[PDB]
């Protein structure tokens, strides 16, 4: 009893809202829901993302894709000049670190001997 | 051809034991795995990886209205760094803003995306 229920949304600061809208809505195929003065809201991978215009290495957000889609995503990111760093590692136009994976994190947990599993 | 779901989020932290206490004891997540400089948790259905390493972003979780006071008191009782929100965010049981031991800003909210959309009803797509 008493648990946080779910993720509610993520918020990212961005230098240029138009560049970020083409990245999230066209290259990553998220749904644009609303725009305002210096803001945009998307639904992407079931997650509300809020971008805030204000004209780094200590966090990343990873997303799951169908493994049969891996070549489609790698080619899509490559052919849209995305900064690329089975798994794909990349950034958005501001440098926020993102990743695509074709397996759950739990399935990696099953992969890993001197670690301690709970 | 759509991304399916969130896989996990990762944060770098200065002190793994202090972050385990924050995400697992205070926020009631579950510790799933540790390695020399690493810990993984499940929190609110989300997998969180922490990497020990000796603003531009925030992450928000949903809580029920009926649990707002429980959470606000729990964070205060644990000396968590609480940040100011809008006027009436506390009294109207809307939002709590705070940070983890490293400064990563987090939020608890009782309202969803549809509630925010209805509320704003800016350009609506």
């Amino acid at each position: 009893h008493h648990h946080l229920k779910s993720i509610n949304h993520i918020c990212f600061s961005v230098r240029n809202l138009n560049d970020s809208i083409h990245f999230y809505r066209d290259i990553l195929l998220g749904k644009l829901l609303l725009t305002g003065k210096k803001t945009a809201y998307f639904e992407l991978a079931g997650l509300w993302i809020a971008l805030n215009e204000e004209k780094f290495s200590y966090t990343h957000i990873a997303f799951t894709i169908d493994d049969s889609e891996f070549k489609y995503w790698h080619q899509r990111l490559k052919d849209n000049n995305v900064n690329i760093l089975q798994s794909i590692y990349f950034t958005d136009p501001d440098g926020h670190k993102l990743e695509l994976h074709t397996g759950t994190l739990e399935n990696r947990l099953n992969y890993y001997p001197h670690m301690t599993f709970y």
